[PDB]
């Protein structure tokens, strides 16, 4: 009779320990998931780190290919700069000596012109002759295309990767 | 005589007056050839640089699809979890309703009320609940891991002899 009550007291115990056990549980799946959670992030910032590189590097290529094709251009507006000096010089010289032959035939009845005249004779000048420079085209050329051939040679790798 | 040569002299002046502005057509020639230079130099760092954007452009895809990829498994398993946690909660609670509803009824001593919440009793479990392992797929990400290192390195490697 009465021994039914004490059962339920005694079971009331014992499910208190249940409760307990089952809310070990629950805070156990939650930790588990924080884990999850971690480790992911963890993989996550892993590859970020991976691209960052990669970038450094297509980054610096990038830069040491630009640099090539400046020196180039460098190159060859220097040798203009070359080519300019000595142009202007010729227009100079030239100049001087039209001064020299014009003012001469300004007093052509003194006896002095025949002798300073036949001198100027001799001084012949000639056309300025630009020579014949530019942008090394294939060495350009080689690098714009060379650079498409990374791109996809890299778009191929993306590929087979992912 | 001095016929001759005055006139010698005029032709000279003219041959030299023409070649002054041939010298000054020729430096104009170069200043232009110049710009020239710089347009087409500049052109093609502009046209070298965007490649690297596009470059980056693709990098920036694979990049995030990867990280999808990694947390699409993310989700996955706590989903798994959240499926565990609704079993265990529903436990705890039809449990804690009956204790209480158990406890409550001690006030009213009914042997009937008894008998009753002694059946109810019967009908709940008495045993651990089973947590099943749910792992993030490990050999998935390890396996994007690693190959998106075998990516930087042939990535190297191409712009090292696409380079020399």
């Amino acid at each position: 009779s009465a021994d039914l009550e004490a059962t339920l007291r005694h079971k009331l115990t014992v499910m208190y320990s249940q409760i307990n056990g089952a809310s070990r549980a629950l805070d156990d799946v939650r930790n588990r998931q924080q884990d999850v959670r971690m480790t992911a992030n963890r993989k996550v910032e892993q590859l970020q780190q991976e691209y960052t590189e990669m970038k450094a590097l297509l980054d610096a290529s990038e830069t040491t290919s630009t640099r090539k094709i400046k020196e180039e251009e460098k190159r060859v507006n220097s040798q203009f700069d070359t080519i300019y000096q000595i142009l202007l010089k010729k227009k100079s010289e030239i100049q001087t000596l039209k001064e020299e032959i014009e003012q001469s035939l300004t007093k052509r009845d003194e006896f002095e012109f025949l002798e300073k005249a036949s001198k100027l004779r001799g001084i012949s000048t000639q056309p300025v002759y630009i020579p014949e420079v530019e942008l090394n085209h294939k060495l350009i050329k080689g690098i714009h295309q060379s650079t498409i051939d990374l791109k996809n040679e890299l778009k191929q790798c993306i590929g087979r990767l992912q």
